[PDB]
DNA sequence: AAGTACAGTTTTTCTTGTAT
DNA sequence: TATACAAGAAAAACTGTACT
């Protein structure tokens, strides 16, 4: 799962909604949606992954 | 650019547009798009660059 | 013909405001 | 202070059809 991975490494990088939406640029509100199952391929996917030291690949298929 | 890149390889592979299309996952009309710079962020990125070979970053960024 | 682009419509992601 | 809801705009997807 994207949004539990994606809250399980910000959880771990010990980041805020809002302070991740910050270092990937974007909102706190997309970081929600994304979070909560509300978006399967954001725009920021990129820089996600860059900012959660992970492969775009690890968060949409976990491996 | 992205577009630029895009077109290039899939040349470069000797595919057209439909069935990079098919590779990806994708219409070719969404090709189309990224190619002729309509789209900005495609979603089928990471399935975009297994097809085409390459990298995300290199996608996106180039160098 | 076969490959590429165009258009209208619809789905998805963003944005900004707010409520728990 | 932190996270969730939600309505409308926008990006970008699809289907169909038309260039070349």
């Amino acid at each position: 799962s994207i949004s539990s991975r994606v809250k399980s490494k910000r959880i771990q990088l010990g980041l805020n909604q809002a302070e991740l939406a910050q270092k990937v640029g974007t909102t706190q509100q997309s970081i929600e949606q994304l979070e909560n199952g509300k978006t399967k391929r954001p725009r920021f996917l990129p820089e996600l992954a860059s900012a959660l030291g992970v492969s775009v690949d690890w968060l949409l298929n976990g491996t």
